[PDB]
């Protein structure tokens, strides 16, 4: 499956593909203000996650650290990204359907869009002004929204024992984007697509 990340934000992103161990195709790529880079996800993949880091600094050989959703110091990830990010999620190829969302349970960076290149499902997008409205305690020094669970690091706000609800941090989420999960135990926004269709993430999504 081919997934189209559209960078359309003012400042520049370095986008990054991830199952968790292992980088989807490149991994990571520099995209400027107005950039686009095309990778292929294979068929079956699940648990992926495509997400913006900003304010990045590597060097010749690809490591450094970036300000935002840094994945080991690399430039191309080989795993998830230091919150707070913005994550587009997906598992392709199960049961004939694909699965895809947008969740803000490991905070907001950068505002996305996340939707089908075909017409037999519907995309989401997560594009409200957060990080101006992030209350002072979920603010990140180097730029975003931190998740609850981040800062606190509490089962109130990680959902790590028992069954966690709403809290006034998760409802800051969800009011803004309510199509993106917000915590753990969120009502699902997940969308079904066809089996095996492609997509496109656009960063500072406008149209």
């Amino acid at each position: 499956a081919t997934f189209e990340i559209v960078n359309r934000c003012s400042y520049t992103v370095w986008a990054a593909a991830s199952k968790g161990d292992a980088a989807l195709d490149a991994g990571g790529r520099q995209l400027n203000s107005g950039e686009s880079w095309t990778i292929n996800v294979e068929p079956g993949t699940n648990g992926g996650k495509i997400w913006a880091r900003t304010d990045c600094y590597f060097d010749d050989s690809g490591s450094g650290i970036c300000k935002t959703g840094d994945c080991g110091g690399l430039l191309r990830c080989k795993r998830f990204g230091r919150p707070p990010t913005t994550l587009a999620e997906f598992s392709l190829n199960q049961y004939g359907k694909d699965y895809i969302d947008i969740s803000n349970i490991k905070g907001f960076n950068v505002p996305m869009d996340f939707s089908p290149t075909t017409r037999g499902c519907r995309g989401v997008r997560c594009a409200a002004d957060i990080v101006g409205q992030c209350p002072a305690k979920l603010k990140a020094p180097g730029g975003g929204c931190n998740d609850a669970c981040t800062v606190f690091q509490t089962s109130e706000y990680c959902c790590t024992t028992g069954k966690c609800g709403p809290t006034e941090y998760s409802r800051f989420f969800k009011r803004l984007c309510p199509d993106a999960f917000s915590y753990v135990l969120d009502k699902p926004t997940t969308v079904t697509c066809p089996g095996s269709s492609n997509y496109r993430v656009t960063f500072c999504p406008t149209a």
